[PDB]
């Protein structure tokens, strides 16, 4: 009869990896993305669809590892009896993923395409990558493709933790908590990407993706036992580190 | 360069897949589940319950193991370029999973409890196993808790399915095609349970997860995710088997209503 951890160890938890969070330099004031979105004076359209590419197959990877990530728990509930209050934070994991696979929420439903167009690493590729294409030459996409070096070790703990029970906690957590601050960089990133001298992104739904999500925006609640809450932790060490790491990459490659 | 069987041989595979529930014996006229819930004069406490026992553990590992194979599955999209058809079949999956943990479809978000209650095992061990404990001895509690040897294969198969990147593809396309004669014989068989000569069901609102589950399935492909020939094989493979197990496992229904 599974049950989490009792609430204010669970509290104890929030705060160690909000702490970790913290020491990995995500908060919009430590990580050089947020602030090379706010300082820089442009981008080319170069330097702006490698972003653009980087992103949307690191969020693709995101999503889909999430949603394996909530399976290799269901698979685990199949054969004990999880309690309700355990299985109304599994629910809402699964609302979360919602988000990026079907536009669940109203934020969304009303401006996402609909169908698989709506996806979100999709609806970011025909509506970022694809207009920023056009201004590059097909060799340059060809190397915006072959991932830098901190894209691939994240997108490789993402595969780890795809087969975790506990993994689509571990990434929800974290990423929940930078999503924002990384919405609000596009924002301003996008609108500084000249081509003519002219803006490639002059219109505002052509920020639609981008405006969604900043408007848009407990998972220690999965935590069951004492040592899977030290598993945790040590999880999101790991993750938060490499989510820093790449989006470092994003302000050096901007700069 | 990850995409769906040309729409000639999805059909194929469609056809030898309904040839297979016509085979295992699950249309409405042939299995013995859905005969026997028309047939019963009147249902026992204890059969009744022992059967929504039975049904509260395997409609629980129907979720959890679909919702697992559906995680197998995200396993191999994360590195592979799926095109926008297989996406969509994905994104199904995914929404029809959403009705048992979720309440997504509106004919069941307004009738079931919020939360975690609305669950369909849970709201179902809530209000259809629940009011029938109270009416039999905690010996055939315990006794009802011993899963029969078809339910144990059953959920065995549900488990090996939650490996499969197929599996939920499996599991939908056989359970949907069942699910309403299965709500029916349910609204049947639990209409027609008395204990002393009262309904154990007496109150229309007593049925609410039976008739959501009716009506939604009134009111209202999988194949879409077969990618190559040899995944279409293992496909048909796989939906022989695991409608054979559920047709066993219906039939085990049908002999605890007309036991001796
Ligand atoms: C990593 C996920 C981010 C924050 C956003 N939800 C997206 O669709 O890309
Ligand atoms: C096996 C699933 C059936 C058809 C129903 N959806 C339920 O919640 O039990
Ligand atoms: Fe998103
Ligand atoms: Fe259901």
């Amino acid at each position: 009869p599974l049950s989490p951890l009792p609430a204010v160890a669970r509290a104890e938890l929030d705060a160690r990896t909000e702490r970790e969070i913290d020491r990995a330099r995500l908060r919009r004031a430590d990580n050089g993305f947020f602030r090379s979105a706010r300082d820089v004076e442009s981008v080319s359209p170069a330097d702006g669809h490698a972003v653009a590419v980087w992103w949307r197959q690191m969020t693709k990877a995101f999503m889909f590892t999430t949603l394996a990530g909530l399976g290799a728990l269901a698979r685990d509930y199949a054969r004990r009896d999880a309690d309700r209050e355990l299985l109304g934070a599994f629910q809402t994991v699964y609302q979360v993923i919602g988000d990026d696979l079907d536009n669940a929420a109203p934020e969304f439903s009303a401006v996402a395409p609909t169908g698989p167009a709506g996806i979100h690493y999709v609806w970011w590729d025909d509506t970022i990558v694809a207009p920023l294409a056009a201004h590059v030459t097909e060799a340059d996409r060809r190397a915006a493709e072959e991932l830098p070096a901190p894209v691939r070790e994240l997108l490789a703990a993402m595969d780890r933790l795809a087969a975790e029970p506990l993994g689509s906690a571990v990434q929800l957590r974290v990423v929940e908590t930078i999503a924002l601050d990384i919405a609000v960089g596009f924002r301003r990133v996008y609108g500084k990407v000249l081509a003519g001298g002219e803006p490639v992104f002059g219109e505002k739904d052509q920020f639609a993706w981008i405006d969604a999500h900043i408007k848009a925006e407990g998972m220690t609640g999965l935590v069951t036992d004492a040592e899977r809450g030290e598993e945790f932790v040590r999880l999101v060490e790991e993750y938060a580190g490499l989510w820093s790491a790449a989006l470092e990459c994003f302000g050096d490659r901007l700069t």
